[PDB]
């Protein structure tokens, strides 16, 4: 599913990602469109074949299990194929674990390079939430 932009924040803000570990909402919605255009089937394979899964392309090295990432751990105890659903919760529940293991945001190499220091309220102006 792609998500219209004030539709996914409302999804992330139902999801308790609103102001998680201190991140706004904007933070979110922007770290989405940049990581997958909104697109929740979104997949991108890594150098280190890995592979990012869904909508906040969520890595297969650490967070999740493809079956074809040897080493890798699975620390969000879902399959990969979980993340591409139309309903993001398995994402939102797994990027809550990530965003609190010590690196904050700067774990989404989009966010660090597109939303941080940029005024994210942006990504959420207009919408009814
Ligand atoms: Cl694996
Ligand atoms: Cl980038
Ligand atoms: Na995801
Ligand atoms: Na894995």
């Amino acid at each position: 599913k792609v998500f219209g932009r004030c539709e996914l924040a409302a999804a992330m803000k139902r999801h308790g990602l609103d102001n998680y570990r201190g991140y706004s909402l904007g933070n979110w919605v922007c770290a989405a469109k940049f990581e997958s255009n909104f697109n929740t089937q979104a997949t991108n394979r890594n150098t280190d074949g890995s592979t990012d899964y869904g909508i906040l392309q969520i890595n297969s090295r650490w967070w999740c299990n493809d079956g074809r990432t040897p080493g890798s751990r699975n620390l969000c105890n879902i399959p990969c194929s979980a993340l591409l659903s139309s309903d993001i919760t398995a994402s939102v529940n797994c990027a809550k674990k990530i965003v609190s293991d010590g690196n904050g945001m700067n774990a989404w190499v989009a966010w660090r390079n597109r939303c941080k220091g940029t005024d994210v309220q942006a990504w959420i102006r207009g919408c009814r939430l």
